[PDB]
């Protein structure tokens, strides 16, 4: 069976395997594709499987690997970038095109899974990203598996909370996106970030 | 006696005759200061006299080193410029855009349209002044907002246009339709 590592070689056993079925069948015309607009240039739409969700998680926990400062572990410390980049220049930046006036993606900052849990607390500063964009994936159920959480968009006053497995959130890195981690309250929540220039 | 090139060695004199009393007697508390948000997130308001702005167009026709433009390094003025941006543009940036820190700045040029297809700025944000009058020296021109379907408009002598340079604001250059209109620019990260 097709694994997280097999992109491209098993590509097309891949994208059924890991990308969301709405947004793989819109790949070619994102017009009629079912994202929403939370707040003013900040959209949700479903990107990947609860499988990929599931299977990442799986691989971050068992290296270990995390960080001992938020919790978070890098994608290229468990052999993932080369993956991430295919994703990301494939996948991802058709969608930023179309979203965001044909601007065209550059090249990855970073890309981790970040591991919010009751044993380490950390300060949730306001801060902006060193990025032009930021993608960022809720791997885990909101209510099943942890409690509070959430991205506070302090510019424009709006909270996001509860994000869907496999959803994920686009936003302005820099000047127009200042925003916050909330934290959790219960349980464990991870989520997957790139910034991307 | 003051001449643009005299910042900041001759500082206090040089704030009096090339920056707008608005934004000078503002430095220190933007919160009154009257600015315009002529679409979401983008902002016009006063940064310069007119003595700064004709004073900069006779920089840029007499050397003749010219989108047709002319850096400002090439008339020996980045360095002016420099101090611009991280003394008076930074902190009124800060205030505009939830404290964003100026990292540095990538270009500074003046353009000039006589007798323009939509893009991104390579920049965080995008500084646009007007240097000439719009009706008397030219006539159309000025800029469309393409994202915020804003057509802009008639600019002041002066006065400046903040905004992002990558991703959210989508612009293109308007033609003119007589004479000649000069701009200043500033892609800063
Ligand atoms: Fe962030
Ligand atoms: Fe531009």
């Amino acid at each position: 069976e097709v694994t997280l590592y097999d992109l491209p070689t098993r590509k097309e056993e891949w994208e059924k395997k890991y990308l969301h079925p709405e947004f793989l069948s819109h790949l070619q015309n994102f017009k009629d594709f079912d994202y929403t607009e939370i707040c003013n240039d900040v959209y949700s739409f479903p990107l990947f499987t609860p499988a990929f969700c599931k299977e990442v998680i799986e691989v971050m926990d068992k290296a270990n690997l995390w960080s001992k400062p938020t919790q978070d572990t890098q994608l290229y410390e468990v052999g993932l970038d080369k993956q991430w980049h295919y994703v990301v220049f494939n996948y991802v930046a058709p969608f930023v095109r179309h979203l965001y006036n044909n601007y065209k993606t550059k090249d990855i900052n970073l890309a981790f899974v970040v591991k919010y849990d009751m044993e380490r607390q950390s300060e949730l500063a306001p801060h902006h990203d060193s990025s032009t964009y930021t993608l960022n994936i809720a791997l885990n159920e909101y209510g099943k598996e942890y409690t509070a959480g959430g991205c506070e968009f302090i510019r424009h006053k709006f909270i996001w909370q509860g994000q869907k497995v496999g959803y994920a959130t686009i936003h302005a890195g820099k000047l127009l996106a200042y925003h916050r981690a909330l934290p959790i309250t219960s349980g464990k929540r991870y989520i997957l970030v790139s910034f991307v220039n």
